[PDB]
């Protein structure tokens, strides 16, 4: 049996998989592949933000694409903006 | 409505607030609380490493208590051991 939070990192893991085996090497993502991800399941206080600097933001080592670990810091700050929005006012 | 990735990391939010919730102040969870999670919402290779080592990693400015942007180190390295698992073969 799988936890709640094993379920969600699958789901997780389930959306990378679905762009990085669209083309090239299977464990990357690449610029155009990344911009369909960011406007299919991202939401727009997010999207906002621009695909181009979104990907200069996770490509840390500049090698033309974004791999799991890299794709794990948007998770992370898409978390943060998360928890953040819930309890904010105006 | 809400996309896969939005429900994924709600659902990692609301497992974290379901122990928070549980005595004191709700953004934080206690080294018992911890405990009662690890052991119901984690997976054994989670487990194994001992509460009382979690908790310390876990909390990094040393207050006594784990917040959610702590309890995300956690998740991350679920999610790098589940990622390396779903690779794998027989
Ligand atoms: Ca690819
Ligand atoms: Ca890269
Ligand atoms: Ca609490
Ligand atoms: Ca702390």
């Amino acid at each position: 049996m799988l936890t709640e939070l094993e379920k969600a990192l699958n789901s997780i893991i389930d959306v990378y998989h679905k762009y990085s085996l669209i083309k090239g090497n299977f464990h990357a993502v690449y610029r155009d592949d990344l911009k369909k991800l960011l406007e299919t399941e991202c939401p727009q206080y997010i999207r906002k933000k621009g695909a181009d600097v979104w990907f200069k933001e996770l490509d840390i080592n500049t090698d033309g694409a974004v791999n799991f670990q890299e794709f794990l810091i948007l998770v992370i700050k898409m978390g943060v903006a998360a928890h953040k929005k819930s309890h904010e006012e105006s």
